[PDB]
């Protein structure tokens, strides 16, 4: 049991260590807090381009790639501290990531969210979903928006997410691994050992636990939406990343 809470604090140190917006500095940011700094707020065409100081809509997807890309190096470096990862066969490293990192972006995402918009640049913008829901076409954050409100009713800080993602990444389900039972048997440990911690941080919620585990249903629904969208983008537009083009 003391073992279980030392892994949780060292996937926590390294989350923090990896990702530079938590969901606390977030959170204060939303809150006009005064540990941070207010957003600017994007919420129109007009105030878009007077926030780019700082096509439009093919502007704001590029954008959203840029930020994707980041993400993925910022969680490949996470996935990299997750005790065993590292020492498991090379090809399946590739491939857990390459199929874990969407369902990280969402479930980080929904940091950086409320029912009225998202932070974006490292917390220094706040688009609006209004705005986002306005733009056209095709550019239809919607349901990402209502995952988050969803998700983020669990009230988990980062300590909890921290393990969370973890388990996430090492998920042996995943298509094409050679070699299942590692994967298995370190996602049975990142599991066992977010049932503790969340049995300690949130002791007054019941079956918070199963009820995060269910949140990675609609975790699978919104990435095959995506995957969906871009993929008919990428036939209506002739001219992604080296890594995007690598993931997709
Ligand atoms: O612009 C932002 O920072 C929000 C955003 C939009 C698209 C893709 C990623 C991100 N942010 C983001 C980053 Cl930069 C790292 C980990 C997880 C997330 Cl959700």
């Amino acid at each position: 049991s003391a073992d279980l809470r030392a892994l949780a604090k060292h996937l926590y140190d390294s989350y923090i260590k990896s990702f530079p917006l938590t969901k606390a500095k977030a959170r204060a940011i939303l809150t006009g807090k005064t540990t941070d700094k207010s957003p600017f707020v994007i919420y129109d065409m007009n105030s878009l381009m007077m926030g780019e100081d700082k096509e439009v809509a093919i502007r704001i997807f590029q954008g959203c790639q840029f930020r994707s890309v980041e993400a993925v190096q910022e969680i490949t470096e996470y996935a990299k501290s997750i005790p065993g990862f590292v020492n498991l066969d090379l090809n399946d490293q590739v491939t857990l990531l390459k199929y874990g990192v969407h369902e990280i972006i969402y479930t980080m995402l929904a940091s950086l969210m409320n029912k009225d918009g998202v932070l974006i640049s490292e917390g220094q913008g706040f688009m609006t979903r209004e705005f986002l829901k306005s733009l056209r076409k095709p550019f239809g954050m919607e349901p990402k928006f209502e995952f988050a409100v969803k998700f983020n009713a669990l009230e988990l800080d980062d300590s909890d997410l921290a393990i969370f993602i973890a388990v996430i990444i090492l998920s042996g389900d995943r298509p094409g691994l050679l070699n299942v039972k590692p994967i298995e048997d370190i996602q049975d440990n990142l599991l066992q050992a977010l049932e503790l911690q969340l049995k300690l941080n949130h002791p007054e919620s019941s079956q918070l636990f199963a009820k995060l585990l269910q949140k990675m249903t609609d975790l699978r629904q919104i990435v095959t939406e995506h995957v969906q969208l871009l993929q008919v983008i990428k036939k209506t537009e002739t001219d992604l990343h080296p890594l995007l083009q690598e993931i997709y």
